């Protein structure tokens, strides 16, 4: 039978980080690809990795950005293609992302650049390594492409606030959420010419080069009302929207979305992961659930399970891990009404998890539709979740049930699935058979009390 229909602006956005750290060099050239069976299976965005070009050459990952304005065209940093390819290796791919319906978002590093060409003296403070030459600008920032948003100006010092913690002269940090200074050379983002510079590379991301959003890199350091007034200008620029989504890693993630103030803004879910990590234990008290998506908040959530600072070989960070259970995780974020979630390259890829996670991808495509419900019935081994459906198209709703323990067997859960009289079937095949529903819609669905295997997704069977 055919699956559900949904009509095509409903569509779950599904969101993949197409990159883990150091992976994937030359993955434009490689990116179409990697992108066909994804899209197949439900991936409606995709996250790519810092493309323009950074101080180290093909060996940088994209962090230590040199020249936002190159992206792989110009002989700079010792390469003129990126760790990643080509500028127009990265065209061809975003021209293939269009036609499989993905859209392309941009990993923005706006606090700071690394690799300035030359030192200068500064006057009153000494030397400091602030003269970056930046081909990319010289050839894309004019006033021929840009109109009133271009200024005759150079980035040297002061294009900076400063560097090692020091201020230049006359500068200031600009009013930050998080501490101002990380690395490199902050940018001031107070200097008019700056900010003015930033709303027409804005536009060429979008309206020239073709990418479709923005993930900000270490936004939480970077001047909230720069960060406001950018998104709003280069959302009413654009004639889509533009999805912009915050790495602002603080505590008070609400906090920070209310001081940007502006509603095209999102944020990833850092303290859902807290209970992925308590999840991975195998003792998880699966009653409660935190984070950003299960808050006032949760339609501005971005929800992952982890990613390239979270899960690297070596732990950097010194971050708790998920290990186990992330199938599970991944159940919970996929299926939520609320949040857009992620799927991670390095556990789709590097850690063999295509073959289940493609299940649940697909769960989420063609079948989490409708108001969701928690379920009263909650233990601490055992969480359910529903989703209603939509009365409109017939097979959709679900019924989800993940277990946090490694008992081995089934536990069963009398839930209410809102839809009377029906048949469901576990499309990820982990309990096999059917559950059906009497006239008020409660059924009997089992689950399996395993690690490996111990998440179900009922849904309707045709």
């Amino acid at each position: 039978s055919e699956l559900p229909q949904i009509p095509p602006q409903q569509v779950n956005n599904t969101m993949y980080q197409a990159f883990y750290w150091d992976a994937y060099p030359g993955l434009w050239a490689n990116l179409p690809a990697m992108a066909a069976p994804l899209a197949e299976r439900g991936i409606t965005s995709m996250w790519l990795p810092p493309a323009a070009k950074g101080m180290n050459g093909t060996f940088s990952v994209g962090y230590d950005v040199y020249d936002l304005w190159d992206l792989g065209e110009f002989n700079q940093k010792g390469t003129t293609a990126t760790r990643y390819g080509t500028r127009q290796q990265l065209q061809q791919a975003l021209s293939a992302l269009d036609q499989l319906g993905i859209q392309a978002y941009f990993d923005v590093v706006f606090n700071h650049r690394m690799g300035a060409d030359a030192q200068e003296h500064i006057p009153g403070f000494g030397l400091a390594w602030t003269e970056y030459h930046l081909q990319g600008r010289q050839a894309h920032y004019t006033q021929q492409n840009w109109g009133y948003l271009w200024h005759d100006f150079d980035w040297n010092w002061t294009a900076f606030n400063g560097s090692d913690n020091q201020l230049y002269p006359g500068k200031w940090w600009g009013n930050t959420f998080h501490f101002p200074y990380l690395m490199g050379e902050d940018v001031d983002y107070n200097r008019f010419e700056v900010q003015q510079e930033m709303k027409a590379w804005g536009e060429w991301i979008i309206n020239s080069v073709g990418f479709s959003g923005f993930r900000m890199d270490a936004i939480a350091h970077v001047d909230t009302d720069f960060t406001r007034d950018w998104i709003n200008h280069v959302q009413w620029a654009t004639s889509e929207d533009v999805f912009f989504v915050a790495e602002a890693w603080v505590s008070d993630i609400n906090g920070y979305l209310d001081a940007v103030n502006t509603p095209h803004l999102r944020a990833f879910d850092f303290n859902l992961r807290e209970d992925f990590v308590a999840l991975s234990s195998g003792s998880k008290d699966m009653r409660w659930w935190g984070g950003l998506v299960n808050s006032q908040h949760r339609d501005r959530a971005v929800t992952f399970v982890d990613n390239h600072d979270t899960s690297r070989a070596g732990n950097p960070y010194g971050m708790p891990q998920v290990i186990n259970y992330k199938n599970q995780a991944y159940a919970y974020i996929l299926l939520r009404e609320h949040g857009v979630p992620t799927v991670f390259a390095r556990d789709y890829d590097e850690f063999g998890m295509a073959p289940t996670l493609d299940k649940l991808i697909e769960a989420r495509r063609y079948f989490a539709y409708g108001p969701g419900h928690e379920y009263s019935g909650n233990t601490e081994a055992v969480y359910a979740y529903v989703r209603e459906g939509l009365s409109t198209v017939p097979g959709t709703g679900l019924v989800m049930l993940i277990s946090g323990r490694n008992w081995g067997g089934q536990q069963s859960f009398t839930i209410n699935s809102h839809q009377p009289n029906t048949t469901f079937y576990d499309y990820t095949g982990n309990v096999s058979g059917t559950v059906t529903t009497n006239a008020q819609g409660y059924g009997s669905f089992p689950v399996t009390m395993t690690e490996s295997t111990g998440w179900s997704v009922w849904v309707p069977q045709s």
